[PDB]
């Protein structure tokens, strides 16, 4: 009888946790404790994830959101340790990079609760990133640190964190495309809906802080993308926070020129991602999900913490300085490809981080 | 020309800050603000460094402090944010290794607003320690860090921090001691009050959490102070949560055996290690001072970071499973003395540092 508590906040928490979950659920002496820290609230980026995905109620929501980065991480380290001291877990969970990664991993260290964390590793060696700290501090306050790559491994060691805390077990992202991959083909109907065909269309995902905060950043991206739309219509979810800013800077008007559309459910993601013949994307699950389903991906960054996908030739780094330059750049990498190469696992990350829990 | 803001929360912070804000007071250029997270709020605890240390009152009083961890950081965290929105310093100084510490580097790091580190890279290797933690995440959140010893840029270095953010400065508490000695010695009358001789007893200071929040390891450690005392008098000035953990467990009785002190300002403290016999403790600070006045110590603990201490012999660990043993290393120890070594640098670490935060550059 083991007690394992994860820590939630955001979308891509969500889709992690419910690879995971599955897998604690039908665990023998596992009971799993649920956490949603409220980081993302609304049901397009929340509730359609724990419906879709088939997650369990948590036995927990803090209802922390939309406040600074001081405020979000201050409640939820307050609330989460409340939390931790009722229900006093053997291990909390901690995924990904968000304030509610760190608050959970913080919250729990001072608990003398030990604390494993789920997709351990990355380095964009931009520490100015809000994402980058986050992902240093969680993996220096965690206890176990479950790597999706041998990159994120050298990156741990180099940080002088013992091989003996340092488990290579893949990426719990691909388990769950791998798990939810048919049920996503039944129940999807987007195409439909849009009245896209299948590889008739590109998809981009754009909300990184560092392209959504800078004006010029961002009208080079959504220029770029409807001169594209010119060439090849673009789906495009736009994130909430993309869009408030969009409409802030007065460039509203350039989502309306492509297939705009509110943030859509895992399943229908799926559904866009498969049948795209390119994907543009400052997402770090989208651009791994894009290699899953071997359609060729610009990154709009200029780094990326994947960089195995860039060796492949899966993915090209093209950084948003000008508008014309990244819509070539887009239009030339629809018709390539990368090598043929196993990355991210067998799809059974999460059983590998089940099964050294339940030992160590 | 640009402005450096310092957040203090506990006792060790202010003495730290004074050393340092001293010199930053004399830079051209240079303006302070002063955020008091609020987390040591008795006036034997806060006040009296303040006003005996010659510190301006702080700029902001968080009033923040009693609470969990949790609580205190959290609400810590929120509140520096708030006075960093308004000030919008260049530089955010942190200090240490307490709960105040972290928040405020982690407040400060969200703005892009960069930190220091003064006393940075120590490390216990011990996670348990609330401690441990706090200097682990500062210093991964710090842009400048302030190392007292090679042995903390050692432990910087091994842990994938770059050399050009690393500063070998030395120790502000050196600093300190070395420019409110004169003071001391002209100011205090503790010995007088008290009715004590130099080397005529033994001081002692307990409050690490590990030692305080056991009920039997604090046992451990009051029974042996006990029996210390029988040989030679010790001086005990109490920290409020080691009274208030020996309250609740009902071991007020053996702080009547000892001479049991509330706190004492830094004046009284300088004297009393001076001419002290032999210093007992399981402060961080202590243990460096004992060695400032060549006064052997034992730290009542599992470890030190202050390891250089041990290697020089003016520093022995005492782990409190058994009263009797612990009494009998405090009396051994007391006839002992390390290897004449200087340690923790000249006395200017703070013109160091204030070199450092001028010329790093935008
Ligand atoms: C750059 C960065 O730090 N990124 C970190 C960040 O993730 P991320 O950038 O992927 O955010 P995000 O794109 O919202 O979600 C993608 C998912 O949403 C789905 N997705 C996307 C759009 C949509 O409309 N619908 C939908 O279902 C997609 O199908 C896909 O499954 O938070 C993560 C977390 O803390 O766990 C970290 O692991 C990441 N760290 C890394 C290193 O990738
Ligand atoms: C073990 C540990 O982590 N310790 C950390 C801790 O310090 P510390 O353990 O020394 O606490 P503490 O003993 O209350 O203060 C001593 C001072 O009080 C004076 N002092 C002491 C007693 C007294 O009655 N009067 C008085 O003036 C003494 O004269 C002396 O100058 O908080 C510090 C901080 O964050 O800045 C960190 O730098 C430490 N990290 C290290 C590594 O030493
Ligand atoms: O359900 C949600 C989640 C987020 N957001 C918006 O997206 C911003 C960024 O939120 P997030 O939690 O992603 O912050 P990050 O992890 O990027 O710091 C928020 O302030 C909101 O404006 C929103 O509108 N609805
Ligand atoms: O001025 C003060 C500061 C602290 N405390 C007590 O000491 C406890 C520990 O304080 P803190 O969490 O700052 O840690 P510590 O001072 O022991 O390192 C507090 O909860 C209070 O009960 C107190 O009585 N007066
Ligand atoms: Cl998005
Ligand atoms: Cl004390």
């Amino acid at each position: 009888w083991v007690k394992i508590l994860s820590v939630v906040g955001a979308r891509p928490q969500f889709i992690k946790a419910a690879a995971v979950s599955r897998v604690l659920r039908a665990s023998p002496g596992v009971r799993e404790v649920l956490v949603h820290t409220g980081q993302h609230y609304d049901d397009n980026m929340s509730q359609v994830f724990f419906e879709e995905l088939e997650i369990p109620d948590p036995d927990y929501h803090l209802g922390i959101g939309g406040g600074t980065h001081g405020q979000n991480t201050g409640r939820m380290l307050e609330a989460i340790e409340g939390v931790l001291l009722k229900e006093k877990p053997d291990w909390v969970l901690v995924y990904g990079n968000t304030d509610s990664t760190l608050a959970g991993a913080l919250a729990a260290v001072k608990l003398h609760i030990p604390v494993a964390h789920v997709e351990a590793g990355l380095r964009s060696f931009n520490r100015r990133m809000p994402e980058e700290i986050n992902r240093i501090l969680t993996d220096h306050a965690s206890d176990l640190l479950f790597a999706p790559t041998e990159t994120a491994v050298q990156n741990l060691l180099r940080e002088g964190i013992p091989e003996n805390r340092i488990h290579l077990v893949g990426d719990v992202m691909y388990d769950a495309a791998l798990h939810y991959g048919a049920k996503a083909e039944r129940k999807s109907r987007i195409l439909e809906r849009l009245g896209l065909q299948a590889k008739g269309y590109v998809l981009a995902t754009i909300h990184r802080a560092e392209n959504t905060d800078d004006q010029e950043r961002l009208r080079v991206i959504l220029e770029a993308l409807a001169e594209v739309h010119q060439e090849v219509p673009v789906v495009f979810p736009v994130h909430p926070r993309t869009r408030k800013r969009a409409e802030a800077f007065g460039l509203g008007s350039y989502l309306e020129k492509v297939v705009a559309l509110e943030p859509v459910g895992y399943l229908d993601m799926v559904m866009l991602e498969k049948n795209a013949r390119l994907i543009v994307t400052d997402s770090g699950g989208v651009q791994k999900e894009a290699y899953f389903y071997r359609v060729p991906c610009v990154t709009v960054r200029e780094e990326t913490e994947w960089v195995e996908l860039l060796k492949a030739e899966w993915n090209y780094l093209a950084a948003p300085q000008n508008a014309k330059d990244l819509a070539l750049t887009i239009l030339h990498r629809m018709r390539t490809k990368g090598v043929e190469i196993d990355l991210y696992g067998d799809g059974r990350a999460s059983q590998k981080i089940s099964d050294f829990l339940r030992k160590v």
